This record gives C-alpha cells, structure tokens and sequence, in this order.
C-alpha cells in the first residue's frame, strides 16, 4: 500500500516488528536518484495494497540502523517479508523491473 515515513524510532514498530511485509526505501533530500524513483516506489506500493508495507527512511537523520545494517550509499530500497529482512535493491531502477523484483518476492 500507500510509502509511509520512518526513522530509528518508528523503524522497529513498522520494520523489525511487522506482520505483512515492508519495502523500505533508505533515502535522503540530498539523494537525487532516490527523490525521483520515491513516486515509483509510492505507486508500485498502491499496487501491492495491504501486503507490501513500503516505507522511506532517511539516511541522514536514522545513520543508527543503516550502520548497523551496512549502508551508506542510497537509494538502497529493503525489502522484509514479516519483520525480518529478505531481500534489497540499491540505485535507480526502471518501474517494470521494480514490479517484477517485487513480485517473485512475494506475488
């Protein structure tokens, strides 16, 4: 559904403790790239409604779990399919891919 916000905070409540799963999008202002895949990431989110839990986290303000995680360069896009991590794209990707890649994930 619908890419929500998050940070370090927020982060454990809708990534780590999930039920359906998440696609979390680690993202900056300063990330051009992640700035103009966010609308896709948003509607390909609305097209995999109550599942895909989409969400943008922003590396400049949660460091905290992108460390802890092993990222720095963005987008850097997470994909979790009950709490726990499954899967992760990094860098700017064409919509058709995105659906695709999301799809043999989950359906």
């Amino acid at each position: 559904m619908e890419a929500g916000a998050v940070n370090d905070d927020t982060f454990k409540n809708v990534v780590l403790e999930s039920s359906v799963p998440v696609l979390v999008d680690f993202w900056a202002p300063w990330c051009g790239p992640c700035r103009i895949i966010a609308p896709v990431v948003d509607e390909i989110a609305g097209e995999y409604k109550d599942k895909l839990k989409c969400v943008k986290l922003n590396t400049d303000e949660s460091p905290n779990v992108a460390s802890e995680y092993g990222i720095r360069s963005i987008p850097t896009i997470m994909v979790f399919k009950g709490g726990k991590k499954c899967e992760t794209i990094i860098g700017a990707v064409p919509k058709a891919t995105i659906v695709q890649t999301v799809e043999k994930y989950l359906n």
